[PDB]
């Protein structure tokens, strides 16, 4: 077994490949996937597994400069919107309409669709540079 | 979205297409998986999500005739052995060595890896008839 | 055995994946689909399945939020156009000249051919969210 | 459009390749499908399609030297099977143990799933020359 | 073995996902097919099979609501334009520069080849609907 | 074009990859392909085109070492039977029972489908060589 | 074996499908191969085999209406370009930069790289027709 | 990027697979590759990089519970034979004909190749668990 | 074993389809690969390989006409732009900016990742003629 | 262009991933390649390139350890018996019959047919090692 890193094959073999400034998605269970973009999904069952412990962990795994969401998220949804804003303190969180943050998923690198059943709980961690 | 059954959409496929006495796999973290056998990982960090857990969902949304699990769990692991038992209290529990289980796995239509970390935390759901 | 959902296997597959917005086709028999769009078809002979049944089977286990028709069938299937009004009393719903519709038909996940043999008996349905 | 034969694209591809002694299988919502063989489902709901609905069409679209069913269907389903002696009274009708049936279907060129939520409604078509 | 319809696999597979305007060609042996296009080759030797009898048999196994060929048939190929003309009486028949005829080539779903050794002796039907 | 050899696309890419003792197959329309063998089906209509006329093209453009048929075309159809004989009255040739024949078909690079209605019209091209 | 036309089989499959006005390349053992274009290496070593050996071959199976060079090649490689235009005397030769040469080859079904070591010693065959 | 684990992706992505049991092989620069067995090429030049120094890598990446290599490499190549003692000195090292070697890298889920140029510089890595 | 040219099998089958023009590019370990460009990993652990030597490697084994890099390499790496400078005397050397060079990236036949964890230490090399 | 090494890209990328023992075959115009052995043809006419001219090449640029020939080529055809003895004069030259030696071909990682036109002038090299 794999002695260090993310424990899922799946989420290991996307962040191998990050380079600087590549993209993911986080997203809730409800968030379409564009075609062409790889969609893994880690969802049990509603609520399960939830945004937050999900971001955690790839923030935990992954150099991350930027983390985009849309502003919605705002509105309907400040939970995790300022579980996301806690989580990056340091990073540059961007806010962008829905809609316009549905077309940047067209560049991510994959969707990590997870059991989240609130509004607008997604995100794109941008890759950051160990260097 | 999909009104009922199973959320994960990878799992609501595997389950689409299981016709009677197919075989799909519940595996903990270091389960090897076969060859051409589809792994499907849900794992998110070392205990998530628990092997019981997801357990509970396949069998919520299965038709399950028979279980099968390696007899080593019984040794390690009675806290899970007693879970499976309990759960399929109705259904045919048949225990063969690790080795035979394994073996066995080369049938299965999927693995689906979770990220439990005690001992031999792997059963095989033999698919049951609605009719 | 899967337990609950949708029968039909290629069906479920395509449902498991649905996303917001994402749009799904019902056909008659003389649909032309676009290149690279799944083809499901259920058609047994001329007539079955119908527009209908096939219709109500998809709303029972798709959270639709919008429909979208081609005009011409408010004309030339007022059955079939009023059946449509009727099942989706609560949803938005939209006609567009058939030109339009069979452009827009290029966006959908998959086109679900039936054995209708009435004029313009199409549909798109529009995946809402369940929360 | 296509002027005769089967409507279904599926099965018209089917049929199209169809050389004599080439088998086919018309299976209930339950029978397991073998690794490689194409499965063309026609379900829509339980029940529909009928088996018997289904085995007629493709009667009526296919030269048919032989019939083979499991003889568990007379016992579980001596409706069913009488349709069969009816349908084919010029074939050959052979029955086998649902398990030898089974190991049959590896063969089969395609499994057209109906509808059936009946015990052992499955048969094999088995191809026959038209010269 | 297939009791109706046209008797080429190849062919059968492509009239069977036949939508109302969907577009095949039959060519003589020199037209070239656009990049992507699947080629079906019927041809065995020069001027066999020939591009009449070819045309003859697609008439009678697809509905046909439109032909169209290059108006540099009339000028060195009259048999064959003649022939056209009244094979599909009823159908329209559009005439465009050969150079226009190749562009909608594009579009089509198939062409198949013939062993018609002849000037311009290429056409393209579109597909009409049975209801 | 091509300016030599035979004039179907599909049957030159096979020819080009002869080498000595490589077989392929001329079929009536009813013999079945075997799995993973290339079939190329020149069939336009019953009879068209004849076994007769697509053995003389191949052994016109293929240098044929060995001609291999089923025994019991000597007597269900003599006429192409005798055909075989004064066509390939130089080589070698062999009778098989059509089951043999058949199992002898597995290792052939492609079958060639042509409109022959008439039993057992089907023989094997052994390739030789060329010096 | 194939008793007529070119020897090399992968040549032999390029030309089959060879309709009226496609390209093919025969190149120098320095001119890059665009992305998507097959390429049919028959280098042997620096200078074998020859641009004007593989040309002659190529001008002997195909069919050509119309040479396209670079202009560079009548004063960087005036050996090869006098006997470009005595080999295709008779059919029509263009010449552009060797840019827009290189843009041309973009359309081209195949490169054929030969170990010609001559600057601009590459050429553009469009087929013609044999009717 | 990813922070944590082997920098290599092509290796990330086979450790992230790794289930109890699975093997890996390290190479030197000859070793031959079985047929479906992945082959990562880490070779920079000759020596580059050295055995010794990915054995180190994937010691620290990876979980081994037993090592394997060629008896050859105790007579031939006693520096590295002394250094794979060294490195696994606690895990289980068995010995094997070099042919038996060979033999068992079928099984292994990928090769990584090294620059080393020394005799028998072999050695599979068996996956151990972390629970 | 191959006896000349580069030692890695990914990198000499890159080389062995460069064509006058074609670029590659050596990466340090942060650098982005844009989807459809072949990524060749020789990254061990971070700083081996290095940029360097692999640049070495490269230049030794393939004739380049010309280099680009991003300007932002000589702020922040003054040391691996003197390399660079000294390396390919012959050669044309340009700079872009780090975006631009990026955007250029998506031209190359494939991105050589090396384990350099210096800023902007990326190149393209751009093949030139043996003749 | 790649500076080093054997002129053919096809060719390159096979010597590439030789290991110590694979094989790979030089053959003429007649043997049969297979199922499943890439092909690289080199011929472009009758007797060119030569068996021998081949051979020559493929020495130059792959350490061989062994050859390995069909003794029928000692009886028809000594030239070419002559020429890969004294070619091979220091490694090992064993002769098989002709079928066991196409037998032997069915291992091999490739076969490069030549133009030759003289009876069994095929042989097998097989991989040394370069330390
Ligand atoms: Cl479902
Ligand atoms: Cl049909
Ligand atoms: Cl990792
Ligand atoms: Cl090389």
């Amino acid at each position: 077994m794999k002695k260090h890193g993310i424990l899922n094959s799946h989420l290991a073999k996307i962040l191998a490949d990050l380079g600087h400034t590549d993209k993911i998605v986080i997203a809730d269970a409800g968030l379409p996937v564009p075609d062409g973009v790889l969609k893994i999904d880690l969802s049990l069952k509603p609520g399960l597994p939830a945004f937050q412990d999900t971001a955690a962990v790839l923030a935990e795994e992954m150099a991350v400069e930027k983390v985009i969401a849309a502003a919605e998220i705002k509105a309907s949804n400040q939970e995790n919107a300022k579980f996301l804003e806690n989580l990056f303190s340091e990073q540059e969180i961007e806010y962008l309409s829905h809609e316009e943050f549905k077309l940047l998923t067209k560049d991510a690198k994959a969707v990590i669709r997870t059991g989240e059943f609130t509004p607008y709980a997604n995100c794109i961690l941008q890759a950051g540079v160990l260097f």
